[PDB]
């Protein structure tokens, strides 16, 4: 798959907030481009003038996220963090010249990412109370992966000293996007795990911290309470199930060339994390079966 790379997988089938640490530092910023930041601004007044009810936001940047040797006591990640703009994302990972941009880093910086804004985004491996995982299906009309199947996510707009508000931040917003799309109560929502970090190779690279979140409802109960919002309370335009037997080889089914690149990422890592088990119980064959 090569519109997806890893770029963390953590350990102990996932990480709690607790044991993260974030750094966020304007030292993880974007390098102001080459020939200046005036082509991210030429190509924002041209969308303006096409579409002038967009606006900018702030957007957490990701530079880079190191592990702890396995097995250690203490904090076990630590999250790289810098500032960004949907404006400089628009300018840079979306822009016919990204390629480019990650050629010049590489030259200039010895990092295909310098000139890149990277947001980050957030996405749930969502498990229901009778073992199914939640997809969602992504309307033909927006722009980016038009029509394609997702999971629950977004990409949080920011308000370990400051790193903990940050890490509380990240949390948050993945139980709000379900909570906002699914329109799930929250106190049906576990407190979340990070499985690890995904990128989206078709978007210069821009990386996704992928989740896990077990539900206390039923697939039936989380379909009642999608649809009891009617077309307004969702982007997307359906929702469907499929069991935690079947995301196994999810990989070889038709549904895969349907899956746009973060949700492959959530999908990838939670068979690595959550399933893939390694003790000699849910090793044996009759719970592990062969192929």
């Amino acid at each position: 798959d090569p519109e997806v790379t890893l770029l963390l997988q953590c350990p102990g089938g996932g990480l709690p907030q607790e044991q993260i640490q974030a750094e966020l530092s304007p030292a993880h910023d974007r390098r102001p481009l080459p020939g200046g930041d005036e082509a991210i601004t030429a190509i924002w007044e041209t969308r303006l003038k096409a579409q002038p009810w967009l606006f900018d936001a702030p957007k957490f940047r990701l530079h880079s996220a190191t592990l702890a040797p396995i097995g250690s006591r203490g904090p076990q990640l630590l999250l790289r963090l810098g500032l960004t703009s949907y404006r400089d994302f628009l300018g840079t990972n979306w822009s016919s010249s990204a390629a480019w941009l990650r050629q010049q880093g590489a030259t200039d910086w010895g990092d295909t990412q310098a000139y890149l804004a990277d947001p980050l985004g957030v996405g749930a491996a969502l498990a229901t109370a009778d073992d199914f995982l939640v997809f969602l299906r992504r309307s033909r009309q927006v722009a980016e992966a038009p029509g394609l199947v997702d999971v629950p996510g977004g990409h949080p707009e920011p308000q370990d000293l400051a790193g903990q508000l940050v890490v509380h931040e990240l949390f948050s917003s993945v139980l709000q996007e379900i909570c906002d799309e699914v329109n799930l109560p929250l106190l049906t929502l576990s407190q979340p795990l990070l499985l690890g970090i995904a990128r989206n190779e078709t978007s210069a690279g821009r990386a996704s911290a992928e989740f896990y979140v077990q539900c206390s409802l039923t697939s039936e109960q989380v379909r009642k309470h999608y649809l009891s919002g009617g077309p307004e309370a969702h982007e997307s335009t359906g929702i469907f199930f499929v069991e935690t037997q079947n995301v196994r080889r999810l990989p070889e089914t038709e549904m895969w060339a349907e899956l746009c690149p973060s949700a492959k990422g959530a999908i990838i890592l939670y068979n690595r994390v959550q399933g893939s088990p390694t003790g000699a119980a849910l090793g044996s064959p009759a719970l592990l079966p062969p192929l």
